[PDB]
């Protein structure tokens, strides 16, 4: 009767439209022979503006994955103020503080939850440096900026197709934005939509070439900021603050680079295959002109902060094994410093939740990836009501997990070891809703692929107890789980 | 080293040493690819193609199986089991097909090897309902217009599995060695390493998009019987419940309609629209090498499980339709209308796999748990035991046949009286749909929820149980509603179309 595919009506869209900032025009398809990579291959053709967000839960791939189509506008940082890439809206917030103008762009955008949509319908995608913490706090300035990072990168994704893996179908969203709340142009507006619904469409009637492929895991050639000597000096230093008593905690790191000819989604691919996580993503991030600037590919395990329906949600992880029960038990068991992170948490939600709403889950679950196994313990709590999932965001940043205990300190630290600003590294990659929800990942077991070149940073908690050479190779081994991907993306080939 | 690297000659050879099927390996990145896309790929409606999916307790599961091509199907022809296509040197043929098919089996028993997708090697098919013939007396008063073999099992031995979680695929092709000597076995290797090859081709090329729309509109379908003629039925039935004869009695009746829609395109529209653990699409040949009819279902309910030794049922007591479905669990865990007659065919069971069980282990758990799909929920029941050192999985299949939820209580006046009622014969109809490995494992679904196609007819017959309080008009409606499921899905299936 009703086709599957019937478009949001204009009735329905100029309803919506006396009402709502931001409105979806919607159109649901049956893609059974589509996965998210084809999907993504198919809508956003590796163009810069566009990205591909997949979750494993521990029931592998969750429901949905999320592909932004092509975003025009991207909210970043030039010159010091805000700026837009691309279009810049007519009346949208920029120039000024970033953050001001994120903040400002999401009160504007404010859209009541809407009933029957897939859990992403439109937002802001993308990322903020670690870098961005320099105007939560006052930090030194020692290290070198040599990467050139903005503090924040985040795509206007109006057009999402959200890939429901259950049923085999697409669901294609072209959002109206009212940036000025007016009623003026609400056809041309649902015109707009629905002429962006169709280019999606139609890209995803195009034929396909198979990706079929086999590949080996060569030894990446990469080279490396510290020796295990220099490293070696950096643990050092930083256990004579520990035991002097000035922090308990902290997190030092490294950047490794190698030279690479693979593509951005070949790296995604190694690393979806290889290490399946919660938090999987491909951002291309455009240049002023339109081109590639750089991409962010990663796998990260671990979440920043988490905001659905007013209640922020935290997971810092205890320990983690290899992936069967004994290894389990092995880890409740391990009394090796987790709960202070849970402090910071603690504290960290007290800032922006109603007084009393915090609670804490000490060592709450397990969570069983498909390689991996993670213990965590839940910290979540109620939003106040001139609380946003951003202050969420803020609040908690960076992680205790990337920093340390006392934070300041131990970011103070950070700046004093290492040589170079970490840009991306211990920042976050996710997005935030118009309706007030947020999900970011920390921006761990992540490659930057820039002109031939790919970066990847990797670092690990030094306490009182922490050997040098152990703490190198630990943090060269999460570096090893990227740059393997990338070294293997290299040899994809027909079987 | 490389990720498709094939099993290699040297493994092959020591293997083919202990081993009766041998499976020859390659694993391929195919994460553009689903198992839809794959079949359409590698086996594209073919004779001798299947493709098997299964929901799970509540996404699909990790495995999807796709039969790239049998060239050998063991069937029934002019009363005896015989072989369609090519008939292997050696193999079992002749006879009784149930005594052919346990030959072959016992011939065919594979260890269970590490490392291999849970379906490797295996006979993949249906029985018909009317194999039932061949166990017990029944009388001979329905009429056989649809012609179909008592059985027919595709002998599966080139596969390729279809991991979800991976996003690759491992490609199989089995040696089978039928005399059991080592003869010819760099033969065997070159033979399997180029069916790997031509699969792998297959997967190589592009593929243009199924991306679509459908309407749903109704069904132009005929029927057996009309309300009036079935309510006759039912009254009958209800008389001879009264008197004894039963406890409950499973009539059913026949629905077709025309249609040209691709037996794929079925497929699809009982996919999005009601997931199943069991789902499938079996291409029968017919003896020159053509297509004698496809079956396409989704069928609810298994007869019997066998993994490792130990058979399980799961009978279903009840459904409903999916926090307001916290509230539809517990109505269902409260609805005991129909408990009676639900815990009837639990007995049943329990007397089913008493006979193939070592005594001790046949197990019972009444209402044992809720499992949940996408769009609706089950609440089953448990019987399970150990198979008895001298039973097989076959035997586990064909003491539980046919399912007491398509039959009745005593099971064998039941079906007396079903044919004493029904116009036709079953056919496919309350047989099942379903696997036996060479490894000894099977997994058999009731064959409900079924479209049999065929030269551009669908059949779709549909049932359900009769006790001494049903009434006519009622169950009239509620079979042809669950006939109504598949009907809807082909007349779905015509309008598929680019949005
Ligand atoms: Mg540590
Ligand atoms: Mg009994
Ligand atoms: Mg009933």
């Amino acid at each position: 009767g009703a086709a599957l595919a019937e478009t949001t009506s204009r009735e329905d869209f100029r309803a919506l439209a006396t009402e709502h900032r931001v409105v979806p025009v919607i159109r649901k398809v049956l893609a059974d022979s589509e996965t998210p990579l084809s999907a993504y291959r198919k809508l956003a053709a590796n163009r810069p503006g566009t990205f591909l967000l997949e979750s494993a839960e521990g029931r592998s791939w969750s429901r949905w994955s999320f592909i932004g189509a092509g975003a025009p506008s991207a909210l970043t940082v030039r010159d010091n103020a805000a700026a837009w890439l691309g279009t810049a809206p007519e009346g949208a917030p920029s120039g000024g503080d970033p953050l001001d103008a994120l903040r400002a762009t999401l009160d504007l955008l404010k859209t009541e939850a809407m009933a029957g949509l897939p859990p992403l319908s439109s937002g802001l995608v993308g990322f903020f440096a670690y870098d961005m913490v320099r105007r939560l706090e006052r930090l030194p300035e020692l290290a070198v900026d040599d990467l050139g990072l903005p503090d924040m990168l985040l795509l206007l994704a109006t057009d999402i197709a959200a890939v429901d893996h259950h049923e085999g179908t697409i669901t294609l969203i072209a959002n109206a934005v009212n940036w000025n709340g007016t009623d003026e142009r609400v056809d041309w507006a649902y015109d707009d939509a629905v002429a962006r619904l169709d280019v999606m469409t139609k890209a995803l009637g195009q034929p396909l070439t198979s990706a079929v492929a086999t590949f080996s895991r060569p030894a990446p050639d990469h080279r490396a900021q510290r020796t295990m000597e220099e490293y070696t000096e950096i643990v050092d230093k930083l256990v004579g603050d520990i035991e002097a008593g000035e922090a308990f905690q902290v997190v030092p790191s490294q950047r490794f680079e190698m030279d690479t000819a693979a593509d951005p989604l070949d790296v995604y691919r190694i690393l979806r295959v290889t290490n399946p996580s919660p938090y999987m993503y491909l951002l291309n991030i455009p240049d002023a002109d339109g081109g590639l600037d750089f991409s962010i590919v990663g796998s990260s395990p671990e979440a920043l902060v988490t905001v659905k329906d007013g209640r922020a949600t935290t997971h810092p992880i205890a320990g983690t094994r290899w992936r069967d029960v004994l290894l389990e038990k092995e880890l409740l068991a391990d009394e090796k410093e987790h709960l202070m992170l849970v402090d910071l948490g603690r504290n960290d939600l007290g800032r922006v939740c109603r007084p009393g709403t915090v609670r804490v889950d000490d060592y709450s679950h397990i969570e069983r990836y498909s390689h991996v196994m993670h213990l965590v313990s839940t910290v979540t709590g109620e939003l106040a009501e001139d609380k946003t999932a951003l202050d969420a965001v803020t609040a908690c940043f960076p992680a205790g997990t990337l920093s340390g205990a006392p934070k300041v300190r131990a970011m103070e630290l950070i700046e004093e070891v290492e040589k170079t600003r970490r840009g991306l590294y211990g920042g976050v990659v996710g997005y935030l809703d118009f309706a007030g929800n947020a999900d970011f990942a920390i921006a761990i077991r992540t490659a930057l692929m820039r002109n031939g070149t790919a970066y990847v940073q990797a670092g690990g908690g030094v306490v009182a107890d922490s050997n040098g050479p152990y703490e190198y190779t630990e943090a060269a081994n999460k570096a090893r789980a990227v740059l393997n991907a990338i070294a293997a993306a290299a040899t994809l080939a027909e079987p």
